[PDB]
């Protein structure tokens, strides 16, 4: 260890010092728009109480990293913050997919979507998202999470090496089902709502580049959040299921400044889905 002491510490600062209010404008935007009939508010609204979960629970894992990788808030307490970090870090991503999917399905068939009741079918596939990311992580929160080591560390909710070849296919099973899953969804989704609009005679050059924009580099934001940290993942767990103790030594430090890599989509999804949005920052502009 050593630069966890500095780099996550600030990170998490940062996001607990902006991303929080800014969730907070997100989440009372994207209710503004759930009075109005939308369907789109709602996913927004989950992804805005998921990342508001997981910016609240950030700090005791900045006392965790600034500390020199200590737990001392008790056995009982690590569970429910990596619980709560740790799902919420795979929601965003669903909900970011669920977006894009609504997105696709309104442009690209237009006079068929949503129409019967459109609030009620997003909030039972939003609830039914939590049921089965919650159901993901329950394994997880079965544990014996508090981990003592001799290098005077004492991990909580993690493990250097992983165990028996069972953390490891359930990591690289977490990685391929919380993403590339919903990542790939969102790409394909965004690449066939950038190709369905290739032939509209009203969308000029101006307003269809930045549809293009928006297409092609907001799955990007999403991937280089996300991706750091899942193909870290999924390399440690390949390994441990083809190196020693050099292996581990040597990426320790580019796991968990990946992690706070990937925790930094929290003032992405807030920005590039309230600021970047025209409709959003007309009503969450200034709340005074």
């Amino acid at each position: 260890s050593g630069l966890d002491s500095v780099l996550p510490p600030s990170l998490y600062a940062l996001v607990f010092t902006l991303g929080l209010p800014a969730n907070l404008l997100a989440l009372w935007a994207a209710w503004l728009q759930v009075r109005k009939g939308r369907e789109l508010g709602v996913y927004l609204l989950n992804l805005s109480l998921s990342d508001l979960l997981l910016i609240c629970a950030l700090p005791p894992w900045t006392d965790y990293y600034l500390r020199r990788d200590v737990w001392g808030y008790g056995p009982g307490a690590c569970r429910l913050f990596g619980f709560v970090f740790y799902t919420n870090l795979y929601v965003g991503a669903a909900f970011l997919s669920c977006v894009s999917a609504d997105r696709y399905l309104a442009v690209a068939h237009p006079l068929r979507f949503p129409g019967a009741r459109p609030i009620r079918s997003a909030a039972a596939v939003s609830a039914l998202i939590w049921m089965l990311e919650l159901a993901a992580n329950a394994p997880p929160l079965l544990g014996e999470a508090i981990h003592r080591d001799r290098y005077n560390h004492t991990f909580c909710y993690e493990s250097y090496p992983l165990s028996g070849r069972g953390a490891a296919l359930a990591n690289v099973g977490r990685v391929l089902a919380g993403f590339l899953l919903p990542w790939g969804v969102m790409m394909l989704c965004y690449a066939g709502l950038l190709r369905a609009l290739r032939g509209s005679a009203s969308c000029e050059q101006r307003e269809r580049r930045r549809v293009r924009r928006l297409a092609l580099g907001l799955p990007c934001v999403a991937l280089l959040c996300y991706g750091p940290y899942h193909a870290l993942l999924l390399l440690r767990s390949l390994v441990f299921l083809v190196g020693g103790c050099a292996l581990e030594e040597r990426l320790f430090p580019a796991y968990h400044a990946s992690l706070a890599l990937a925790t930094l989509n929290c003032l992405a999804d807030p920005a590039l889905y309230c600021l970047a949005c025209p409709g959003a920052r007309g009503e969450v502009a200034k709340v005074v």
